């Protein structure tokens, strides 16, 4: 298994946008992807 530190909201983000929360830059706490996790994954540059 492989559990993912995100939160209900997270999810339904990377769902809506077609990111995959287990490989965005989780920077809450103890590597939390938030929706600030999801836009800096998506955004850049």
């Amino acid at each position: 298994n492989r559990r993912v530190i995100a939160m209900p909201s997270v999810r339904k983000y990377a769902r809506e946008k077609g990111v995959d929360i287990r490989l965005v830059q989780g920077t809450g706490k103890n590597g939390r992807v938030l929706k600030e996790d999801i836009d800096a994954f998506l955004a850049g540059g």
